């Protein structure tokens, strides 16, 4: 499976932080926001990843993250000239995707919890259908909403219903079989002017192969939508990391733990960063 991080948008809520740059370049505590969703694809076992952003921000992501080789993966880049909807990732990424299965994650989504990598790996290893991930939120009318039965099978999915059928939002992480490319090419803009991911998921529902993984209350799916929520996300990460000796979404660590790079390669990554706490963390991991 390949992966895509959709990381543009004409985001304005966070002005003036985003006066120049896209939100996914902003810090969440001690690392750029984009590291979080990238870490999720990597933990899923996904090693070939396309990052899509605006004309002006795509080169900024490439300067930050590089070509992937340091992390034992492959990062590629494409431009979305206008934020015409999430489903457009699969049209921009047509050539990249080829005949393969593909996961999409949003560049501003942050997931965290015990047992999450088991779920990710399961979704990435599926050879047919789609997997979406549902999460209980306070104001579900503001999200895509997945309705399911007592056995956890999807009954419906609706984009920002005025009368939500459940309390479960459909989060910004999606795993698809290769049918997603032609599905994306066949749906039409909503009233919003957007090629809606909810429409892609409706198509998989109708095909009888939309699977939902319900993330319980022991998971965090953090809001980076406002200044207030960005700050709460930062504090959440700080708290988890301060207590343990352990980082959330440290890319070099994940590359080593996943077998993408060797202990030898991790040491070489740590060496030039030994003046800062981040390099020292990588070196400790190498030793231990
Ligand atoms: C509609 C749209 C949103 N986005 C981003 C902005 C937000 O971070 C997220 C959901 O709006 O997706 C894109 O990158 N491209 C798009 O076309
Ligand atoms: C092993 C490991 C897990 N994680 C995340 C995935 C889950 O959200 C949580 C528990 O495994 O920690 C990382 O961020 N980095 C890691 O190196």
């Amino acid at each position: 499976m390949k992966g895509i991080i959709l990381s543009g948008g004409s985001g304005t809520r966070l002005y003036p932080l985003t006066k120049v740059v896209s939100k996914q370049l902003l810090p969440v505590y001690d690392k750029p926001m984009v590291y979080y969703p990238l870490s999720v694809l990597m933990l899923a076992g996904i090693k070939d990843i396309l990052i899509i952003s605006t004309p002006e921000d795509t080169p900024r992501f490439e300067q930050l993250l590089g070509g992937g080789s340091e992390l034992g993966i492959s990062l590629s880049y494409a431009v979305q000239s206008s934020p015409d909807g999430l489903a457009q990732a699969f049209i921009i990424g047509e050539e990249f995707i080829g005949d393969d299965n593909v996961a999409l994650v949003l560049g501003d989504n942050i997931f965290y919890g015990h047992g999450f990598t088991e779920l990710l790996q399961r979704a990435a290893n599926r050879k047919s259908g789609a997997t979406i991930f549902g999460y209980n939120v306070k104001d579900p009318q503001r999200f895509g909403v997945v309705e399911f039965d007592e056995k956890g099978k999807v009954i419906s999915i609706e984009e920002k219903p005025e009368e939500p059928k459940s309390s479960y939002a459909v989060t910004g992480l999606y795993f698809y079989d290769n049918r997603v490319v032609d599905i994306a090419k066949n749906i039409t803009p909503s009233a919003r002017g957007e090629l809606e991911i909810t429409d892609v998921n409706k198509a998989y529902l109708e095909l009888g192969e939309l699977h939902v993984e319900l993330l319980g209350r022991g998971f965090a799916w953090l809001d980076t939508g406002t200044h207030e929520s960005l700050l709460q996300a930062s504090q959440f990460i700080e708290t988890i990391e301060k207590r343990q000796s352990l980082k959330v979404a440290c890319l070099e660590e994940i590359a080593y733990r996943m077998g993408y790079i060797s202990r030898e390669q991790l040491i070489k990554l740590a060496e030039p960063l030994m003046k800062n706490e981040y390099g020292q963390y990588l070196m400790n991991l190498a030793h231990r």
